[PDB]
């Protein structure tokens, strides 16, 4: 589509997409361009391939994780917000959204997941996760469940993963070590073994999903359950009278929630970036557009300072910015797409009985770092001419081990062919230093320099 005079957005379907329609309307009313949003499925997977090709929304929202890989494939616009607008949101949101040194996208809303409880069976939730076993021991015999929520989305469960000391990618100097991957370490292990013993002992069932915790909660069947804001609107509609609190403690650690910033990018191919921009700063971050959306399913701690000022006194936003606080912003790093893959398979594997935990997050290590690499490596290819592209192939033609890469192989191999090839071939940290060095001898000391650079500490 991209029709000019026209605005689609793309916002995911477990948020507020009916008040987001509304502001929407209210656009249209004023200015005469119609706003059409849709909920596409997988519409963070979708995005990259249809903007690639010129194609997409205008506008897309997802949370601030997804939003650096598309900036380095080159998909989203970026935004110039005057000193006057980025003054009405909070500091730390517009770094959630800054890549590369530049704005791109704009920031909504700070998402933090929450312990949330039915007071009628639990006035009293739990300060611990060690003592749920023996709270739904006692709440079977009642005709219930202590626990219920999605152990298919690694979102839900790496809380407790990364409570005693799970990581993504290690952090220091203001930067991520893509080749420091901590899904491994002694506590990793020791939130997963947790979580799995509670499934083999048949406290939570590991094909629970986000609609089957979110029906179990509503309906009375389960005393509590994790998730984000965007799901009150529907207990609210409910019988059930909950709280909002935060997540039970792993061996005296807080559980760690992955924060995520909702955010709204702009297309790069779109031709109506401007009225995106005007869409986005003088009718949805205002107020009025940010209370349409959050009546439709709560936002969280919105950026907007004026608003957040309003919702801070509900102790359901105050549960969960603690939360958010107990936990780490997530980087937008392009990386970060490997990093949920292999997660997501190793919690799925391990809760299934597939693998055990050790050999799940094993394999998800090693996936990660793989992928993570093949990431860093392709970016790099795709900066060489196609001309330098042919040089380089010569050199590593003749690269030993257990047999070469033959010159088929290459022969007609993108840079994105070309960094499997050589992942598959020679690990990832040997892929690496092979490439870095042809690149200082076909003459791109650029390249060289700034891949050198990636790897100090
Ligand atoms: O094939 C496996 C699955 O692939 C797809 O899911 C991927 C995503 O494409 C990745 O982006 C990532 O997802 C992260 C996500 O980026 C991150 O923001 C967080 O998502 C939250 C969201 O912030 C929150 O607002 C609310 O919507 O809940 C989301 C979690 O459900 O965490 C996601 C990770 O859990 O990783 C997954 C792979 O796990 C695809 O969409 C799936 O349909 C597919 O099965």
């Amino acid at each position: 589509k991209i029709e000019e005079g026209k605005l689609v957005i793309w916002i995911n379907g477990d948020k507020g997409y009916n008040g987001l329609a509304e502001v929407g309307k209210k656009f249209e009313k004023d200015t005469g361009i119609k706003v059409t949003v849709e909920h596409p499925d997988k519409l963070e997977e979708k995005f990259p391939q249809v903007a690639a090709t010129g194609d997409g929304p205008d506008i897309i929202f997802w949370a601030h994780d997804r939003f650096g890989g598309y900036a380095q494939s080159g998909l989203l616009a970026e935004i110039t917000p005057a000193a006057a607008f980025q003054d009405k949101l909070y500091p730390f949101t517009w770094d959630a959204v800054r890549y590369n040194g530049k704005l791109i996208a704009y920031p909504i809303a700070v998402e933090a997941l929450s312990l949330i409880y039915n007071k009628d069976l639990l006035p009293n939730p739990p300060k611990t996760w060690e003592e749920i076993p023996a709270l739904d021991k006692e709440l079977k015999a009642k005709g219930k469940s202590a626990l219920m929520f999605n152990l298919q989305e690694p979102y839900f469960t790496w809380p407790l993963i990364a409570a005693d000391g799970g990581y993504a990618f290690k952090y220091a100097a203001g930067k991520y070590d893509i080749k420091d991957v901590g899904v491994d370490n002694a506590g990793a292990k020791a939130g997963l073994t947790f979580l799995v013993d509670l499934i083999k002992n048949k406290h939570m069932n590991a094909d629970t999903d986000y609609s089957i915790a979110e029906a179990a909660f509503n309906k009375g069947e389960t005393a509590m359950t994790i998730n984000g804001p965007w799901a009150w609107s529907n207990i609210d509609t409910s019988a059930v009278n909950y709280g909002v609190t935060v997540l039970p403690t792993f061996k005296g650690q807080p559980s760690k929630p992955f924060v995520g910033v909702l955010s709204a990018g702009i297309n790069a191919a779109s031709p109506n970036k401007e009225l995106a921009k005007e869409f986005l700063e003088n009718y949805l971050l205002t107020d009025e557009g940010l209370e349409a959306v959050n009546k439709d399913k709560p936002l969280g701690a919105v950026a907007l300072k004026s608003y957040e000022e309003e919702l801070a006194k509900d102790p359901r936003i105050a549960a969960t910015m603690e939360n958010a606080q107990k936990g780490e912003i997530m980087p937008n790093i392009p990386q970060m797409s490997a990093f949920w893959y292999a997660v997501r398979t190793a919690v799925i594997n391990a809760a299934s009985g597939r693998q055990t935990v050790d050999a799940a997050l094993a394999a998800a290590q090693t996936n990660a770092a793989r992928a993570a690499a093949l990431c860093r490596l392709s970016t790099y290819l795709e900066e060489l001419e196609a001309v330098e592209l042919k040089k380089f192939k010569l050199y590593l033609g003749t690269a030993t081990e257990e047999g070469k890469i033959p010159w088929g192989s290459m022969e007609k191999a993108g840079p994105l062919e070309m960094a499997q090839l050589l992942i598959t071939h020679f690990g990832p940290e040997e892929a690496w230093r092979l490439a870095l060095s042809t690149f200082e001898r076909i003459n791109r000391k650029d390249l060289w320099e700034r891949g050198q650079r990636e790897d100090l500490v």
